[PDB]
C-alpha cells in the first residue's frame, strides 16, 4: 500500500522549471531527517533489489509488475510509467533514480515545503544576501555563471510578480505552492 503511494506519486510527478526543480531537491535530500523520511526509506530498499542507493529501468519495472503480483498490454503501459519516471525524476539525467531523487517525489509536499526548509532552501541559493535571487544564483546550483533566457523567463513568468527580474522569497514560496498545490 506505501508502494502503490508512492508509484502513484513518482506517476503523477510532472517536470519543472529548475529553480523550484533546485529548491525541491535540495530540501529533500538535504533538509529532511532520516527519521521524517524512514517510511520512504523502507519503500526504497523495497525496490532496490540490488541494494547500490538507486533504481534502475529493471529495479522500477519489476516494482510495478511486483505490485499487480500480467497482460502484454499492462507491460507496455508499465514501460509508458517508467519512461515517465526516467525523464522525470532523474534530476541529474544520469540514467537512474537515487534515494534522494526518490525521497524529493514521494516526500508529501505538505510536509516537505514547510516555512523552516523553504526560508533555508532561499538563503542557500541566496548567496550574496541580496533578498533576492538572480540568474546568476540559479545558474551557480548548476555549475554555470548564468542560465539561458528560456530558463530564467520560464522561472520569471511562474513567480516575479513585480516584475523586477529577481525572485524574492514571497515569490519564492508563491512559486512552489503552485509547483506542488500546497499552502504554506
Ligand atoms: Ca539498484
Ligand atoms: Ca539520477
Ligand atoms: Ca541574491
Ligand atoms: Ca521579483
Ligand atoms: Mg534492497
Amino acid at each position: 500500500h506505501a508502494l502503490t503511494g508512492a508509484l502513484g506519486n513518482m506517476k503523477k510527478f510532472q517536470s519543472s522549471q529548475k529553480l523550484a526543480q533546485a529548491a525541491m531537491l535540495f530540501m529533500g535530500s538535504k533538509l529532511t531527517t532520516l527519521e521524517e523520511t524512514k517510511e520512504l526509506t523502507q519503500i526504497f530498499r523495497q525496490l532496490d533489489n540490488n541494494g547500490d542507493g538507486q533504481l534502475d529501468r529493471k529495479e522500477l519495472i519489476e516494482g510495478y509488475r511486483k505490485l499487480m503480483q500480467v497482460s502484454d498490454l499492462d507491460s507496455s503501459q508499465i514501460e509508458a510509467e517508467v519512461d515517465h519516471i526516467l525523464q522525470s525524476v532523474d534530476f541529474d539525467r544520469n540514467g537512474y533514480i537515487e534515494y534522494s531523487e526518490f525521497v524529493t517525489v514521494c516526500m508529501d509536499k505538505q510536509l516537505l515545503l514547510s516555512r523552516e526548509r523553504l526560508l533555508a532552501a532561499f538563503q542557500q541559493f541566496d548567496s550574496d544576501g541580496s533578498g533576492k535571487i538572480t540568474n546568476e544564483e540559479l545558474g551557480r546550483l548548476f555549475g554555470v555563471t548564468e542560465v539561458d533566457d528560456e530558463t530564467w523567463h520560464q522561472v520569471l513568468q511562474e513567480c516575479d510578480k513585480n516584475n523586477d527580474g529577481e525572485v524574492d522569497f514571497e515569490e519564492f514560496v508563491e512559486m512552489m505552492q503552485k509547483i506542488c498545490d500546497v499552502k504554506v
